[PDB]
């Protein structure tokens, strides 16, 4: 589990291709030595398992995960190459606070910007999601956009609007952001188990 | 307090019967001196407390848990014979990394594996759970299979699927389940408190 | 921070008035040399600063507390009085076990018990529920009343059920607990969670 609050902007260093599958070498500025292996880093919204880490004694800075079908399907990871720039988040530790958003990376698919606009030094983004995730949105909630917890706005059918505030902008990959691009979707996890509770 | 990260895949070396319970020793990869008598440790999902213990300064690497009516009637434990692999999870401390979703080792029924499908390096299964469970079970939400925190992704009715990775494959005893397998299920306690809201919204009206 | 595991069951020596608040005096079982100035104590659940201890020298098993406006308006320790049994928690360490769940021994209310009925060695406690909290009490969930950390066993409208086994009444002050008694309540994260997300 995460809170979707960014903490580092890391690389896609390589793409080695696996058995219905991708392996992916991502560099960052967390401390190797403070990752251990099978722990859950949030990569873009999506969470993925360190699979290995650098060799005692090398001065390199990166984990290996393990993207599969599903992950492939849904997210973004589909078109992830090397040079790629993505957010970073370490699971939650027990004693922390749980805050306003938890983030489980469970992506449900990929929201496009269909707009970016200026608000001082704030940046405005208007996105269509998936039209099943429709009813999900207008809720208007929190919502984490590759990985990111933000307040859902304004809400027409599918499309909807997120502020992304000065610092949001500088500390995650939201600054480099443009019309067309896709992110990635994950809708707030309470919000999922109120709707199939409703089904029945 | 669990998290659904298995982090030992032990083995069953002795099942005793008891008055209505059975005592399991359990050979494992922990450490001793990390454990204590009292010790809370998921076995295959189920919340069991350590009995006994090898001798002080003894290099054997076994814990002994005793599972009761409730245990024995819920979960797949009553099945356990002596070469059961099973998942292994330790309590967590403060400041531990929750990996996973809340886990509280409190398994609500079986799930029974109507299919094992293979995704090149990932093996997909999907399972029947009790009809009085199949509601607290969302598409994109979480499930505790067998103490496998895990992401559910298609449901249909009382049936669901789970993409088991290569790596949960390998640490786990996932690598060696097969359709028609019980499998322990722990829905997610906060499915209960969006359950809980509702109900206390009706009862309001 | 603590886990609802009460260690020791604690005498209210003295009640003091001060400004806008009450110094307590904490007669307690635990060794004097491993109470410090500053510690954090959970006393029925109530996290309080430990400011006074016995002078040098001195053979004295007591610690002092202040109670401020938000800990005399939420909890019990309006009604506390000398002779008054509490239970009592040392604050955990990075690293340490956590036998119950996460309690930060800030309590949300008070809890009324309505019933107390025997089953077996096991005591089987109602209680009534402020009505802010009683939404956000569900079954199986995790609750701490004052300061022990119980499984919420049923729950009805305004009203929940905790089931106390033989050990918890014997090294608590649940087993002089009574019907009309008003017990402390701290809901757990999940239920925290799920109550800033209806208010908001
Ligand atoms: O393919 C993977 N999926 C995993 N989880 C599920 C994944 O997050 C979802 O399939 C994805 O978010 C799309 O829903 C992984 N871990 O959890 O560790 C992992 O390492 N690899
Ligand atoms: O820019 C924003 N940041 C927000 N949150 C903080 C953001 O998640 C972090 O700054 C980021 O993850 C980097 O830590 C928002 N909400 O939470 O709703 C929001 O609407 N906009
Ligand atoms: O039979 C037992 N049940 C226990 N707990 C409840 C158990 O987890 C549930 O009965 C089971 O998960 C089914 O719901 C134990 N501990 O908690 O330690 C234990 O040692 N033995
Ligand atoms: O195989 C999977 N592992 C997952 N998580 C990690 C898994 O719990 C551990 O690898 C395992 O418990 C061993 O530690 C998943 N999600 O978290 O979503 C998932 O969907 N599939
Ligand atoms: O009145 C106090 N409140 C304190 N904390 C907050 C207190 O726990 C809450 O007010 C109470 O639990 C009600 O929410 C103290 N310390 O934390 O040390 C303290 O010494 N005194
Ligand atoms: O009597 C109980 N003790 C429980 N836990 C142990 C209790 O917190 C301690 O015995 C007590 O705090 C003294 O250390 C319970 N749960 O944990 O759920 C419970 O429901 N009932």
């Amino acid at each position: 589990m995460f809170t979707g609050i960014i903490t580092d902007i890391g690389k896609v260093d390589r793409v080695k291709p696996l058995n219905e599958g991708v392996l992916l070498r991502i560099e960052t500025a967390y401390d190797p030595e403070t990752i251990e292996l099978g722990a859950s880093i949030a990569c873009s919204g999506v969470c993925l398992t360190v699979v290995a880490l650098p060799e005692k004694g090398s001065n390199a800075r990166w984990f290996e995960v393990e993207a599969w079908e599903e992950a492939l399907r849904l997210t973004t990871i589909s078109s992830w190459q090397s040079g790629r720039k993505i957010n970073l988040e370490r699971s939650l530790k027990l004693g922390d606070e749980m805050g306003g958003h938890l983030v489980f990376g469970h992506v449900d698919g990929q929201a496009e910007i269909v707009e970016r606009k200026d608000e001082g030094d704030a940046v405005r983004f208007t996105l269509r999601a998936p039209e099943e995730l429709a009813p999900f949105i207008a809720q208007k909630g929190s919502v984490a956009l590759d990985g990111t917890s933000l307040t859902v706005n304004g809400v027409n059918a599918n499309e909807f609007d997120v502020l992304l505030i000065r610092h949001s902008l500088e500390v995650t990959t939201w600054g480099e952001r443009k019309a067309g691009d896709k992110v990635n979707i994950e809708i707030d996890q309470l919000a999922r188990y109120a709707a199939r509770l409703a089904q029945y």
